[PDB]
């Protein structure tokens, strides 16, 4: 009944006003109302019962809205509680307040359906009802003034009048910006740059507030990702601000606005530092609305122990009002923070696209002699864009908590004086004490952590370049002695790992610890000196829960603190090489008097070369090695460093740069051949056909799509080349620099490459060839001979300027190709990783593991039950003697979690990288063959990373934050079982969201690894290359290429962000649910029942337990899921095969000096590769003489390597005998077998190091065998020219050499073994003819008594040999002397000899 039903025939009546009337303003403030919900609800039926643009004042609107929200929601509370004074229910205390409740959010539903379909004259109703409501609400405010500031529902009406008008003059804030109605220019604003127009579909800053808090826009996106899986090109693009161009642009205004290592963090600070100011300042709201749940819990708790308006001091003292008060803060509080968690990511979103894009810009103008000669590698770039960049960014995830703690720190200490006195001193200068320690094992991690990370980066060195050359070292037998390399470098690494570890145990140990000590002494110290200062169930359940709040910044500060120092070391490294080096008639090139230099610092490595190129004609330039070939290439290019002189052009113009080492993109054959060029397909075959790459092609197994490169299928070693040469007959780039291009292939390649091709592509086009070459029978063909020594040119021109001025270098040309009796003229033409992370733990460290985990949560409730069997008896000290001891057993029962926790995190990661690393030793060749060998790094680089670094500290938080929270549930239901039937019927909804995000949340997590590899596979490709792309003046195309890798790769970031911002604002508000629930169920079991009041305060404070902890361990148990996938991947490279080391025959019978005399016997021998394949060799039979010098020729594929391999049982042998002395060689162990056989490889393996190391990593040898074996590998001149002399430094795979000097020092390699069979797979191939003649007449006389099999690459130098082989596709062809051979004249090799003459 309305205005009361006690008949006093006072508020029906109005007799001295109807204006006067204290009530009748409550029957007349509804009808605005209802006038706005019975003109609106007709729109609603009309318009929407059947490119989007935000009008102003929308955050102001909506933030208001909300307001207007929480004051009706309070005003429904204050008129119930004052109608609770009265006998009966009086209608005008609950219902006008309900209408305007059920009309508010009509009328934000009625805003948004306006704004959403760009409606603004139909904002007309909405024009008027915040008019007269308000002028409504004033009346009502000032006939309230007969009851002023100590009555509530005057303030509570004040503040409705201060809502209504500020939503006016919002309301007024429309039409004159947006004209709809009394105006003559309807200013229309233009829809947000057309970002809706563009695809994007992210939608994130283009939604309303509500939505922005809520994130109800993905909540469409994980509907349709039940249906259609999630792929690229379905989430969309980016929007135009959080791009990676864009974001790159106002990183270069930061560092242009300043004009080192500060001068980055004031260019982040000044691109992103408002944006961090704004998660910053979202982090601080939700800490201030996070210090509202205690004061709650003091007050309910306050209450339970003890004119028809209602005071306001009375309102705030109600149980039921501060339960559903709590609730309106956590569920504010809720959103604040995953508010401040999205700004936060989505700034370093920005950060890793911005500086990912500014390494790259340096990796363009990057001088080569820092990945060459000296500091850098090509590893630790691509380590400093996938690691470091990485780090940076994972810093800005929590420099708004490092922001944001102290203010929580100085309020919750400010916060506990109020509520506990100044015993909370007591409390204060202890948590004053976790603030110098916490910096304090922050400077030992600040040596722990910038160890590590030096050392694992060598060992990353050490891995990689054993990998790279895994088949050297497994056909020298050095592949144990490089394990324990890398073993010694794994243990000196794992030594900084425990002093890590012990650090980091310590301060989780501190940050748990401190907390429960401050409640000890503040406790204690509170009823021993202070007994009459109001000891209550109230202040101390207020007083633990602020303790406990002032442990969920603690529960981060330990990771905080060590993310900032894997981020300062990061922009070290940053900064180190963001400054590094960097470059800067007819005839084509005119070099004059140029002095060029390829170490800074140093004598110049060419000197004086005057040189000059004509214009379409080609050029050669030939001479021995070292001597200045390749470059003076780079020299007209402008990689190496002038010195002095000039270098004149045609600026530049592209070159078709074919390098000495071909490169090869992670693409196709097509589309490395065509290299971003238009496809012209008879041009395209006209390049195929004349490189005779067609044969080849056909055998891959999908023809021209075929994704070769590092990750793809391996090609042999002359299809590389080929298809290097073939990228640069595909350009018209007019000038084209073949750096040595016959090296790989053989002589019916190469004549027809020299053929069609250099004299057929690019004669009849008129392009210029510069063709660095060492066949000199090709030195007819040129137009301008280039000839060098030592750096400097020795002379140019023609070759009657040859044989006219030289006239010594001629001859000696005519006396390298034996043409002597000839002429040289022109021509005139849950799983199993987790039990595998477990199974390596041990049975001992697992159950000091789980049993100190679980006695932990249960001391911890029984520290919290205690406290209420103690205050509940404060209405003696026996009660406090029994709390000391609890208190204690939660410290003791502390650090060896923490200990043991990091024990079982290091003995894991142990026995997971040593046994891998013994495992990958072991495999066959073939498995390093067909797999990439970026998978193989990429298990030793970023899994046994994520390891050692991430996985014990997610262990330890989701092993924490769920026995909190199971624990926490055990206490809640025990205090009201009532909770139980609670309990199910929203938990498993919990489980009805996790499943129904997790096939939303796997898709979305195989986008932000499906498209982070082709990023980091570019950044590796773009480093090998560089100088090939530098020279066709590519780098605009592919920095373009990287932003066209890294926008998806944000965008793929940014939905996964946006979809766990999702689920956790989704679990946290089953929380803030789950705080209502065991509040409500307290307060009314405590009110009728009798609950003691101290079991209703355990339950709050456990309650806000389950709040705080629920969505931890949903986050870690995310994140445990994610971080086993690596665990997973080493046990699935752990499982691999191995290559059978142990032989049939025990080693008493195998002599001392097994191969005495190499008597090499072959019986009908067989080779195959892998099991599915055809023969390589088929049924060869040959017998080797004690001393012969066999030299083995013929065409490439007839299986030359494949019988070189087959004596170190490289190719599984399936059918014959290789019987050596008399003992069989499969009846052998292979130790045995590849350290006492020799084999020089076609490509140089060299290793990063030292002379003394690169010619025996044992260090067996003396010093003078190392001379005597470098003497007559032609290169003692060489390396006592040297600044070292020995032990000089050759970098990262031998580029601190030439291709020349790599290949001598690998025959300088194999020449320390003192064995008695050798094996020359085309070892002259690299050297020129010149030191290749002086070179066989050294060997064959040094090694006089060795048996030398030798695989000739040009057959002109195999003549001298006893027997020679002739292979023509598998089976042996001729096998007899070779001047027998040469007698026949129709013979394979007379015509093998004829066409090199
Ligand atoms: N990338 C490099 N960084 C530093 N020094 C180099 C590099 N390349 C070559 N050198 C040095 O410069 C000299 C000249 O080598 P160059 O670059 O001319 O190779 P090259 O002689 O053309 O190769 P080849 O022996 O196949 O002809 C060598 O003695 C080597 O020590
Ligand atoms: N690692 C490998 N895996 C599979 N097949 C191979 C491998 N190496 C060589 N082959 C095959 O063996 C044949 C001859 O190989 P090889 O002896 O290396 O060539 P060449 O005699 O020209 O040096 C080739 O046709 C090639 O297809
Ligand atoms: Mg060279
Ligand atoms: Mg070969």
């Amino acid at each position: 009944a309305f205005c009361g039903s006690e008949n006093h025939s006072a508020a029906y009546r109005v007799d001295q006003g109807v204006l006067n009337n204290g009530c009748f303003v409550d029957a007349l403030n509804v009808v605005p109302h209802v006038f706005l919900l019975f003109i609106t609800f007709p729109i609603l039926f009309i318009g929407w019962g059947s490119t989007w643009l935000h009008f102003p004042g929308h955050n102001l609107r909506w933030i208001l809205t909300f307001m207007l929200l929480f004051v009706l929601v309070c005003e429904i509370a204050e008129g119930i509680l004052s109608d609770g004074v009265t006998e009966s229910h009086h209608l005008h205390l609950y219902m006008p307040a309900g209408m305007a409740f059920m009309a508010a959010v009509t009328s934000v539903v009625y805003y948004h359906n306006i704004e959403t379909s760009n409606f603004p004259k139909l904002l007309i109703a909405l024009l008027v009802y915040w008019t007269l409501a308000f002028i409504t609400k004033t009346i009502k405010f000032v006939k309230f003034l007969d009851i002023g500031f100590s009555q509530l529902r005057f303030c509570l009406t004040g503040l409705l009048v201060i809502l209504y008008g500020m939503l006016l003059l919002v309301e007024v804030n429309v039409i004159r910006v947006r004209r709809y109605i009394f105006f003559k220019t309807p200013r229309e604003v233009k829809p947000p740059e057309d970002l809706q127009d563009l695809g994007v579909r992210f939608l994130q800053p283009f939604v309303n507030l509500l939505s922005k808090g809520t994130y109800w826009w993905m909540n469409a996106f994980i509907k349709t990702a039940h249906k259609k899986p999630i792929d690229l090109r379905a989430i969309g693009k980016l929007p135009i601000a959080m791009r990676a161009l864009t974001n790159y642009q106002r990183l270069c205004e930061a560092f242009d606005a300043q004009v080192g290592a500060r001068a980055i963090w004031q260019a982040l600070s000044h691109a992103f530092g408002r944006r961090l100011v704004l998660s910053s300042t979202f982090r601080i709201l939700a800490d201030l609305l996070g210090f509202a749940g205690p004061l709650c819990i003091f007050g309910i708790v306050d209450h339970l122990g003890k004119v028809y308006f209602v005071s306001s001091q009375e309102f705030l003292a109600n149980a039921y009002v501060l339960a559903v008060l709590l609730f309106l803060a956590l569920l504010l509080q809720r959103t604040f923070l995953q508010a401040s968690y999205y700004v936060a990511i989505e700034t370093g979103i920005n950060l890793r696209g911005a500086i990912q894009t500014k390494i790259y810009n340096k990796i363009m103008h990057l001088s080569t002699s820092n990945l060459s000669m000296g500091e850098m590698t090509a590893g630790q770039i691509c380590n400093l864009v996938a690691i470091d960049t990485n780090q940076l960014m994972w810093f800005f995830f929590l420099c708004p908590n490092l922001w944001a703690m102290p203010v929580q720190i100085i309020v919750g200490v400010i916060l506990l004086y109020y509520i506990l006195g100044v015993s909370a001193l007591i409390g204060a200068a202890v948590i004053i004490l976790l603030a110098p320690v916490q910096y304090f094992v922050a400077t030992k991690l600040s040596q722990a952590q910038r160890s590590t990370l030096e050392y694992s980066n060598e060992r990353l060195k050490q891995t990689n370049e054993m990998l790279r050359g895994i088949k050297l070292l497994k056909l020298y037998a050095w592949e144990n002695i490089f394990r324990t390399r890398v073993e010694t470098t794994r243990r000196k690494e794992m030594t900084s790992l425990r002093a890590f570890a012990i650090y980091t145990s310590i301060s989780i140990f501190m940050n748990t610890a401190i907390p429960i000590a401050a409640v000890l002494i503040t406790f204690v110290g509170h009823v021993s000196f202070f007994k009459e200062a109001d000891f209550s169930p109230s202040v101390a359940f207020a007083s633990l829960s602020l303790f406990h709040i002032l442990v969920t910044p603690l529960f981060l500060l330990s990771s905080v603190v060590r993310s900032t120092v894997k981020a300062l070391v990061s922009v070290q490294k940053l900064s180190e090489f963001l400054s590094s080096a960097e470059i800067r008639d007819n005839c084509c090139v005119q070099i004059m008097g140029g002095y060029f230099t390829w170490t800074p610092d140093g004598i110049p490595t060419l000197s004086n070369i005057t040189i000059r190129i004509p214009r379409g004609q080609l050029t050669m330039i030939v001479g021995q090695v070292g001597c200045g070939k390749s470059s003076l290439l780079l020299a007209a290019l402008g990689e190496m460093q002038k010195v002095s002189g000039a270098v004149f052009w045609s600026k530049r113009g592209p070159v078709a740069y074919a390098s000495q080492k071909p490169w090869l993109l992670n693409a196709t054959v097509e589309e490395n051949i065509i290299f971003e060029s238009p496809f012209n397909k008879q041009r395209y075959k006209m390049v195929i056909e004349a490189c005779s790459l067609q044969p080849d092609i056909d055998i891959l197994p999908h023809g021209d799509q075929t994704q070769i490169g590092e990750r793809g299928i391996n090609l042999s070693g002359g299809q590389r080349q080929r298809i290097s040469v073939a990228r640069a007959l595909y350009q018209h780039a007019n000038v084209v620099f073949l750096d040595d291009p016959f090296s790989a292939l053989d002589i019916h390649l190469s004549d027809h490459l020299m053929q069609a091709g250099i004299l057929e592509l690019l004669r009849d086009d008129k392009r210029t060839v510069v063709l660095v070459t060492h066949k000199l029978q090709y030195l007819p063909h040129a137009d301008w001979i280039i000839a060098m020594k030592d750096g400097t040119i020795q002379r140019e021109g023609t070759l009657k300027d040859f044989q006219r001025s030289e006239c010594q270098l001629f001859e000696h040309w005519k006396t390298l190709m034996n043409r002597q009796d000839q002429e040289l003229e022109k021509e005139t033409v849950p799983w199993r990783a987790c039990a595998k992370y477990l199974s390596s733990a041990g049975i001992l460290l697992l159950s000091l593991l789980v049993f100190s985990q679980l006695l932990k949560h249960m001391v911890l409730v029984a520290i919290d039950y205690w406290l209420a069997k103690w205050t509940d008896s404060a209405l003696q000290t026996v009660y406090a003697m029994v709390f000391t001891v609890l208190c204690s057993l939660g410290i003791v029962l502390c650090l060896v979690t923490s200990v043991t926790v990091e024990w079982t995190g290091l003995k894991v990661a142990k026995r997971l990288h040593r046994s891998l690393l013994n495992r990958i030793i072991l495999a066959p060749m073939r498995f390093f063959e067909t797999t990439p060998l970026g998978s193989i790094l990429n298990r030793f680089s970023s899994d046994c990373n994520t390891i050692d670094q991430h996985i014990p500290s997610t262990l330890e938080c989701l092993s924490r934050s769920t026995l909190l929270c199971v624990s926490a549930l055990a206490v809640i239901s025990y205090v009201t079982p009532v909770f139980l039937v609670a309990l199910l019927p929203l938990a498993i909804v919990c489980y009805f969201i996790q499943k129904y995000f997790r096939v939303a949340s796997r898709d979305l997590q195989q986008l932000d690894d499906t498209t982070q590899l082709p990023l980091l596979s570019h950044f590796a490709e773009t480093v090998e290359g560089l100088t090939t792309i530098r020279a066709f003046r590519y780098e605009a195309r592919f920095q373009q290429k990287l932003l066209e890798y890294t926008d998806s790769n944000n965008i793929a970031s940014l939905f996964l962000t946006a979809a766990n911002r999702w689920l956790e604002v989704r679990m946290e508000y089953i929380g803030a649910c789950v705080v209502l629930i065991a509040a409500v169920t307290s307060i009314s079991n405590s009110l009728h029942r009798e609950l003691s009041a101290g079991l209703v305060g355990l339950g709050l404070t456990y309650a806000l337990m389950v709040s705080n902890y629920l969505n931890w361990m949903v986050r870690n148990l995310a994140d445990m899921e994610l971080q086993l996938g690596a665990v997973k991947r080493i046990h699935g490279l752990l499982k691999t095969e191995a290559e059978s080391y142990e032989g049939l025959l025990a080693p008493s019978l195998i002599p001392k000096n097994w191969p005495d005399q190499g008597k090499i016997q072959i019986q009908n021998l067989s080779v195959r590769y892998d099991s599915s394949l055809k023969p390589v060799l088929k049924h060869v039979n040959a017998l080797i003489a004690p001393g012969q010098k066999i030299g083995i020729c013929g065409r490439t594929g007839s299986g030359k390597s494949s019988f070189s391999l087959a004596f170190f049982r490289m190719v599984d042998t399936f059918e014959g005998h290789i019987i050596i002395d008399g003992i069989d060689i499969a009846k052998l162990p292979l130790h045995t077998l590849r350290s006492r056989l020799s084999i020089i490889l076609q490509d140089p393996v060299l290793f990063s190091g030292t002379i003394r190391f690169n010619l025996d990593p044992e260090r067996k040898c003396s010093d003078s065998t190392l001379w005597e074996a470098l003497e007559i590998a032609q290169l003692k001149l060489v390396v006592k020219a040297l600044p070292g002399g020995l032990d000089a430094i050759i970098t990262e795979g031998g580029e601190n050499f030439s291709q020349g000097q790599r290949q001598l020092f690998c025959l300088a390699r194999a020449f320390v073994r003192k064995t008695s069979i050798f094996i020359m797979d085309e070892a002259t191939a690299s050297i020129d003819m010149a030191t290749e003649n002086i070179l066989q007449k050294v060997v064959m006389t040094a090694f006089a008594d060795r048996t030398v099999v030798t695989i000739a690459h040009r057959v002109h130098t195999i003549l001298s040999a006893d027997l020679v082989i002739v292979l023509k596709r598998g089976a042996i062809l001729e096998f007899d002397k070779p001047e027998k051979l040469l007698s026949r004249k129709d013979s394979v090799f007379a015509s093998f000899v004829r066409a090199d003459k």
